[PDB]
């Protein structure tokens, strides 16, 4: 019962190491650690983070994201053809920090985030982890290796 916290990226100053993008209508940069997505207007523009190998199985998603327009969370399993809502983030011109349960009942071996409106608005991601155990369970070893010198 102990959960596996997979660590995707902090910081990126590029593609997360075992990751491609395999998604459309996005240009990428990267800068204060952010990956910055740039949609392309008309185009519902997603990043879809793909594991070079292996699978993701149920748990929650943790990451930061601050967003111009509405984003759209995916989950998708690239054998059985499956896409996954997860969830969709009104907008916010700050990072705020989301701990989502996946629901879906296949293995993922894809993260997607999408310009929902698909008006081009920036999507900044920072921190994104997985982990095997329930978003009200997650104990975010991102906040706790910031305060671990005081309690
Ligand atoms: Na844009």
């Amino acid at each position: 019962v102990r959960a596996t916290y997979t660590v995707i990226f902090k910081n990126a100053s590029g593609l997360p190491n075992g990751y491609d993008n395999w998604g459309w209508g996005c240009t990428l940069s990267y800068y204060g650690g952010a990956m910055i997505i740039n949609p392309q207007e008309g185009k519902y523009g997603a990043v879809s983070l793909k594991r070079n190998s292996g699978s993701f199985r149920g748990g929650s998603l943790r990451f930061d994201m601050k967003n111009e327009g509405k984003v759209k969370i995916l989950v998708e399993n690239s054998e059985a053809d499956e896409k996954f809502e997860v969830e969709t983030i009104s907008p916010s011109d700050e990072y705020v920090t989301y701990i989502l349960d996946v629901d879906f009942d296949l293995p993922f071996d894809r993260i997607a985030f999408q310009d929902a409106p698909g008006n081009g608005d920036r999507i900044w991601i920072k921190n994104l982890v997985h982990s095997t155990g329930s978003a009200d369970d997650f104990v975010d070893p991102i906040n706790l290796e910031h305060h671990h010198h005081h309690h």
